């Protein structure tokens, strides 16, 4: 298990500890730029927006655009150390995706990871959401939210078929991989119960590569689909084939292509982007 954020009360401030190391943080931190989408969210379901002064305006997603304004310190890849130096930060928020870039940002300011736990997917989210909350005294409110998509995943739970099982794959031009239990899409099985095709998929961020005749071997009832090509070629026409027309998943129009902004972008830290997700996941399969 990812090790989670813990944080002591030192009067003006919180002594931080997190799987990448130890920081100060001020209490209520004014300046705060954040690489990771998913938290960005949660700030604007929080009432901090205010708080927020550098995002990776490259990459801006469709559900961030009030925050299409801010400073921007990069992309979805790329980070901008000029720009997040010049905006001279208290705090810098950062997910997987930058860990790599975890001592040239805490040379600019305190740096908190909010990593999402691929073996404890909800554990991880809970613990990130409190723990921004925790900074600015709004345990109640983020507590609520955190209630509202409990509720939500029930109800969701509630809905699916034991009998059925799904196959989650991501898409290339020409190259399709397939995912599992555990994985940074897994919250269709992990968190929401939907039965996997292979649940001996290895850990991995690369996923196994595959074929249509795997897919028509597998017989999913329901594919889900993260299209990276969102180029010309789309995970409809590498799917279009009479292989995967013949799954139960095509028969039965249970493809489903999930928005690569939410899935691809990993936007699971996220209060409203969460249970944009779950929602997205029920109303397919229910």
């Amino acid at each position: 298990a990812m090790l989670p954020i813990s944080m002591s009360d030192e009067g003006d401030s919180f002594l931080v500890k997190d799987s990448l190391g130890e920081n100060k943080i001020p209490k209520n931190p004014s300046k705060v730029v954040i690489l990771d989408l998913g938290i960005l969210d949660t700030f604007d379901a929080l009432k901090l927006n205010d708080k927020v002064v550098g995002v990776p305006a490259k990459n801006l997603p469709k559900y961030l655009q009030q925050f299409k304004n801010k400073p921007s310190v990069g992309g979805v890849q790329q980070v901008d150390f000029e720009a997040i130096n010049a905006l001279k930060p208290d705090l810098i928020i950062i997910s997987g995706r930058q860990s790599k870039f975890y001592d040239k940002l805490k040379e600019i300011a305190p740096t908190l990871f909010v990593g999402l736990d691929n073996a404890n997917f909800l554990s991880s989210f809970e613990n990130n959401v409190l723990s921004v909350a925790k900074l600015y005294g709004l345990e109640k409110e983020a507590l609520e939210k955190i209630s509202d998509i409990k509720n939500e995943i029930e109800k969701a739970k509630s809905i699916v078929d034991e009998d059925k099982k799904a196959l989650i794959i991501l898409t290339n031009s020409n190259k399709i991989s397939a995912f599992g239990p555990q994985s940074r899409f897994g919250i269709i099985h992990d968190v929401l119960g939907i039965n996997a095709v292979d649940e001996n998929i290895k850990v991995g961020t690369a996923g196994k590569s595959i074929n249509s005749e795997f897919i028509l071997e597998k017989n999913p009832d329901y594919i889900f689909v993260v299209d990276r090509n969102v180029n010309k070629e789309r995970a409809q026409g590498i799917l279009d084939n009479a292989l995967v027309a013949k799954t139960k998943a095509a028969q039965n129009k249970k493809i489903i292509y999930l928005d690569p902004e939410y899935w691809y972008l990993a936007s699971g830290n996220g209060l409203e982007s969460l249970k944009t997700m779950i929602l997205e996941i029920k109303n397919a399969v229910k």
